[PDB]
């Protein structure tokens, strides 16, 4: 009872691995955020009945979610926090680490629940990305790449797209991405108020 399913990571990072700035998102990518929403909510219709996805985030990302958009709707949220004094949420779990999170869900959401889980996502930030990257169940990176050098204070832990990791991490066909995400997605670059971006799916053999 601990690790059964895979772990998917999802990020928006610039060519230089910058993922944030001043504990915040230094860019307004409203359709980028719809991809996000889209991706993280998607459950196959036949399963659309009992099944839900799980979004894992570090304490800081949680604070970065507008009160308006918290918890993420249609998804099980789990905030990773050691410094859990008292989390504040009506069915918004608090795990002390990534594997603890994973046995809480497995514990709290099994056969005896009218609520199941399909997919689990690590939706950030930096430190949580780090531990996701070392976890033996992480095999897929749903990354959005912005072709703009935006000054970021926090960087993505592993340079997964670079040549040094090019024997592990492979970028899948646009086809594979869409199928996985179940719905069609923009191919090529998407310009949205200044930044040039694009969607990619990286996969690794566990
Ligand atoms: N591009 C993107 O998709 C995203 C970018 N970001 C950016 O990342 C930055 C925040 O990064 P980061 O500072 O790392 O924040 P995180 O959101 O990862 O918060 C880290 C905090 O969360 C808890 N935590 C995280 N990992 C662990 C672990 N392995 N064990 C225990 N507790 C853990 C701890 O909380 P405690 O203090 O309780 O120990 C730790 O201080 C901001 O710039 C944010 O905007 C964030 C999300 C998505
Ligand atoms: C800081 N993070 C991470 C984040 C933003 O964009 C990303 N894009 C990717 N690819 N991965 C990520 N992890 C993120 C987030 C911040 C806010 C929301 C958020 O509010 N989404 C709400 C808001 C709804 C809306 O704005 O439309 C939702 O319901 O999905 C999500 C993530």
């Amino acid at each position: 009872m601990n690790q059964q399913k895979s772990l998917t990571l999802i990020v928006a990072l610039t060519t230089s691995y910058g993922i944030g700035r001043s504990n915040s998102l230094p860019w307004k990518l409203k359709k980028e955020i719809s991809y996000f929403k889209r991706v993280t909510s998607f459950v196959p219709t036949f399963d659309s009945f009992e099944s839900m996805n799980v979004v894992l985030m570090g304490r800081k990302t949680w604070e970065s979610i507008p009160l308006q958009f918290r918890p993420l709707k249609g998804r099980i949220n789990v905030v990773i926090t050691r410094n859990e004094s008292l989390d504040l949420g009506n069915g918004i779990h608090s795990a002390k680490s990534l594997d603890h999170a994973l046995e809480l869900l497995y514990r709290t959401y099994g056969s005896e629940s009218s609520v199941q889980i399909n997919r689990i996502f690590v939706i950030g930030g930096a430190q949580l990305y780090k531990a996701a990257m070392d976890h033996p169940k992480l095999d897929r990176i749903m990354a959005t790449i912005i072709y703009k050098d935006i000054h970021c204070d926090v960087f993505f832990p592993l340079k997964f797209r670079d040549k040094e990791w090019s024997s592990v991490w492979k970028k899948e066909k646009h086809s594979d991405l869409e199928s996985w995400v179940g719905t069609k997605v923009p191919h090529g670059k998407i310009n949205e108020d200044g930044f040039d971006y694009e969607f990619e799916m990286w996969t690794r053999d566990l």
